[PDB]
C-alpha cells in the first residue's frame, strides 16, 4: 500500500506535472509572438525617416 | 535499505526541482520589468521628437 | 533501487546546476535587456540635442 | 522485476527531463546576446541623430 501509494505520488508529480511543463517554455514561447510586433513599429519610424 | 534510499533519492533530488524551478521562474519572469523599462526612456524618445 | 538512487542521485545535481546557473543565464538575459536599455538612454540624449 | 522497472524508468527519465532542462534554459538563456545587438544597431541610429 505504501509502495502504490508512493507510485501514486511520483505519478502525481513525474506523469502529469512534467506534461502540463508547456506552461512555462511553451506559453513561454508565447512572448517571441508579442515581442516581434515591436517590429510592427520599427518600420513607421523609418516611413517617418 | 535501497528502496529507502530510493525513497530518500526522490524525497530530496526529484523534490529538487519543484523547489529549484523557482529560480528560472523568478529570474526568468523579471526579465518582463527589466526589459519594460525601455518603455522609460521611450518617452524620452517621443519628447524629443 | 540502489542503481537508481544513485542516478536518481546524480540527476538531482545535474539538473540543480542548470536550473540553477541557467536562471542566472536568465540574468544574462536581463543584463543584456540593461545594456539595451542603456543606448536606449543615449538615442533620446542625442535626440534632445 | 516490476520494480527495478519502475526504478529504470524513474533513473532513466531523471537523468534525462530535468537534466534536459539544459534545452529550455540553454535556449532561454541565449535570446541574451541575439536580443542584445539591438543595443550595436541602437548606436548606429544616435550616429544619425
Amino acid at each position: 500500500a505504501a509502495v502504490s501509494a508512493l507510485a501514486i505520488g511520483t505519478a502525481g508529480l513525474l506523469s502529469q506535472v512534467p506534461v502540463v511543463g508547456e506552461a512555462m517554455g511553451g506559453l513561454g514561447a508565447i512572448i517571441d509572438a508579442l515581442t516581434m510586433k515591436i517590429d510592427e513599429d520599427a518600420r513607421p519610424a523609418v516611413g517617418s525617416f
